[PDB]
């Protein structure tokens, strides 16, 4: 059952831009994201912390918000111009989705924004205006040995990947890689607007749930340093999977778990997908190299755990099996 | 400044720089540099022409080496977004009064319908959409060399009037990610992009038209260091012109080397995302030395005096305006 | 514990582990793994034997691959400080009542006067001083592979009685850089060195004598990652047994892979200096999981069950004591 | 004119171990060594700072001492046992050199020591006893992106290299590499006791002067980070030479200058020299690759500037041309 294709154009989406995460103990979460991982504080107060990666100039890539139930409040995408916020609102209203528009934004440093409960149950935000901050690209005096340099993508778990895929294609995302069986059925898909492998990916499973949010480092040694530092801090039990090389995406990856169990991917090595006819790489569902190029052992929790997502009232979306 | 007119018709929708056609005087000696020393991958070749691509490329080639009498650059080729944009490119340059030549079957093997033009700054530009796809070698780690060149990134052009050049490329849709200006606001150099990296081409002020360099990226810094180590072992370190260093403008960890005819190749790593619509332009002052070298590396005079000739559409060098 | 007697004569002055002689069942298939996949350099070879060395080696070889009926290790060879120390080695092991064999012209090509012994733990040990020097390829960056193995570092042996083994190697002059003990002080494993790195050999408790692995170093971490990437591209990733990971004991960034006969090769990088006379021994508790994996990587069962047979001086396998 | 070979044995030297440097403004020097370079403070007071590298367990690798004239007070070598301190004293006394023995040491954390004005005018110290401190090898929580992991060597400028070479050979050092002309005359030599390329090197020139003291990093990217951080701190004019690859030693190198002009080499990649017949690599004096494998331009100051050294009274040794 495909989502209908609207008669109005999709909003012109530039890239994933930030995620709003609800955490149960802000101070313990700050230790993880700032003291362990080195993300940069744009600004913070007692209940909210705004973080950005090294090469970011928009206000933030992560908003950590204290709350009663750990969950993801919003997956935010930046659109190309103010008119595209109006386009986003019109598109989701034609789809019959719940929408909420706030001229002054939902998170600090972001202006006119529309949030929607999308067709797959996810809270998506579209915005254009954002407060610019000092871009720390060349602030090597602040560079840590495990520096996270850029926000790259989201990964969502949903029960019907083919439905999800066609919905995101209509939204303008293109598939750089997918996993299919012999009958041509899509089991997972990596989808992009910007010129990397993906801005989001759809993973088959119980959902809506947030599988992970991902940041890139400049080189492989930076990822190894994150592992080494976690070992020295005696929190290696928070390293869930990796380091490894994924066949799909070609990423050298690491998955770690924050204090509430939210999964963060840190990776490096991506490749250019910007040409109009970029060739889709289709992996067979039985090729193990799709998961691990090197054959690394399977970690069960990577296939069972994922974060709840919220609706526009701040309540968890029930997870459908 | 005599600015190039802004045409009444839309600029072609340019996706990225895509390849350069370089004329070399001794093809076998050039093949030893680009293939045996640098490891670029041969798409196909014959007695007079070699088609090369980088590791992560799927279009037919990123460099064409063509045997010829005078070392020079025959074409700077950009890939456009659809077949219709080749028609748009031809109409745009015809309105500007520039010489154009259209070939439905292409000018280089593996490329289809193309238009070449002698642009307003005297450079041979090509716009094409169609290209033969080849095996994308991204995950062919069995072919991966210690100094592997993974992607073609950009061109760098020398022209006498940078303000004229900048406004012409802005009209063509390129945006400025970084520039060098004086206190009065005059542009001395500019880095301009269509794809989401620092640049697809840059303008350097000087006698021109000339080609300053063509650049490839590696995955990491150690790959660049290995190119220098290998050139030292082969006793060709005198072909290392400048670097390794870190440029303040672009933030690139760079290396400039010279091919057998003196054509300059940049190998670099580290770039950053410029795809947002309001990406902030970084303006460097003309007197900030760190714009050239973040670490203060000594100036190499040839980098400011030598650059390659470019050809007109008849295959003859364009005169250098001094 | 039945300790090996401490001889009345001095132990031979051992400089470092130097090479291992490995018997393989299909020499051509083994050559494809060690030379085509791993890039080790061929010193010389013939139809039945291949002599290999790492990039920075100047002695004749670090590995000898010998075709034979049963895959096993024929010798663990250590280089001693002078010709006189070969005489010292022979006298030491004869006093211990061990079988010895002395060959003035060596047991493997490129090695001179050597003594081999069936040591107190059942292992075939060789001590030699003289070796043919070959081109040290340290700066041959034109031959440098992306996953280059630069140096032979150590052996790792499985034996049933680690306390007996440790005291025997201490008497031979090896010092313990790190060990694993329980609250009672019993040694479960020990890393022992003569040269100034963490170890030349290590003792692992288990059925033995068996050879757990032989290890080579790379210059940097990315070189190890490239070995895994290349094995993935060649569709031989099932020969990657364990890693990459960081061991707490030794601090090594490691990778264990398996040759065609199942012999285990460690490739690692990062070691530290142990040459001071009072270098502090790091004792890890048997229940500290980080001793095995600093990052907590999952346990690979085969790493604790599989290890290679070793041969006696007649070329027959030494029985495994269980 | 060779230094005579003593009838008593040379002290059994293990490795170079630390350098005592006099600086004119301790606070400005602390900013360089600790805040810029990340060396670890063992202990410090108002007039002296004791620093060590990441993998060191002896008390220190550098002692920074406030004083009126920037200079090097001592090049210290660790010997193999307490008896070797007696051996060192006997050896230099037979050579007619000035000696001073202090059972309680010259610098904190070092025990019984003998200092000597050696035959080439350098202040050398030999000691065995030292206070052990926490070895920070696995303290990845303290690891900086440009971490200096080990002290490797000293490099001295002296007018007569052949005299210097034979003197250090008699002392037990072996030559791993040298630079000679066609007649076989030694112009420079790299000499070692431990199993790396060198513990000291002799450079021909006006002396006695200290050319540089060197620390290793784990990998090349750590050296590039030091350069990047110095650029961000707008102190790139303190980067004197590099990064480059030396042909002699095969080191990937960087030379920087502290606040008083003292030269510090940071490098990586060395190779094993421990076998008894390790082959000496002799470079011709006209092979430019001996200096720079890549051909990097010559930096004049690297051949003209070097630090004064002190005598046992704390006064500068006059520099002989
Ligand atoms: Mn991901
Ligand atoms: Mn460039
Ligand atoms: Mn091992
Ligand atoms: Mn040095």
């Amino acid at each position: 059952n495909f989502v209908p294709t609207p008669s109005v154009p999709a909003p012109d989406i530039v890239r994933c831009a930030y995620m709003e995460i609800v955490v149960t103990d802000l101070a313990k979460s700050r230790e993880f994201y700032v003291d362990v991982l080195g993300l940069h504080v744009t600004e913070e107060d007692e209940n909210t912390i705004y973080l950005r990666s090294l090469e970011e100039f928009i206000h933030h890539n992560l908003v950590l918000r204290q709350g009663p139930i750990a969950a993801v409040a919003a997956f935010a995408y930046r659109v190309k111009s103010p008119a595209e916020v109006d386009a986003a609102e019109a598109y989701y209203k034609e789809l019959g989705c719940r929408t909420e528009r706030r001229k002054e934004g939902f998170t600090k440093g972001i202006g006119d924004s529309v949030r929607v409960e999308d067709p797959l149950g996810f809270p998506y935000e579209f915005f254009y205006e954002t407060e610019h901050v000092e871009r720390l690209t060349q602030r090597y005096d602040l560079y840590s040995a495990g520096e996270l340099v850029r926000l790259d993508h989201f990964n969502q778990v949903t029960p019907d990947v083919p439905r999800g895929r066609a919905y995101l294609e209509d939204l303008g995302f293109r598939v750089s890689e997918d996993i299919k069986d012999s009958d041509g059925v899509t089991y997972a898909a990596w989808m992009h607007r910007k010129q990397t492998v993906h801005d989001t990916a759809l993973t088959g499973g119980n959902g809506p749930r947030m599988h992970h949010v991902a940041f890139a480092t400049h080189e492989k040694h930076n990822i190894i340093q994150i592992c080494d530092k976690m070992g020295a801090l005696r929190i290696s039990d928070r390293i869930e999977r990796g380091p490894g090389r994924h066949g799909v995406s070609n990423a050298f990856y690491l998955y770690i778990l924050d204090p509430d169990g939210h999964r963060i991917e840190i990776y490096t090595q991506d490749y250019y997908t910007g040409d109009p006819d970029n060739p889709t790489i289709t992996w067979d569902v039985h090729d193990n190299q799709r998961r691990d190029w090197w054959g690394n052992p399977v970690v069960p929790s990577w296939y069972t755990e994922a974060s709840l997502v919220l609706d526009l009232d701040g309540n968890p979306q029930p997870v459908i099996v």
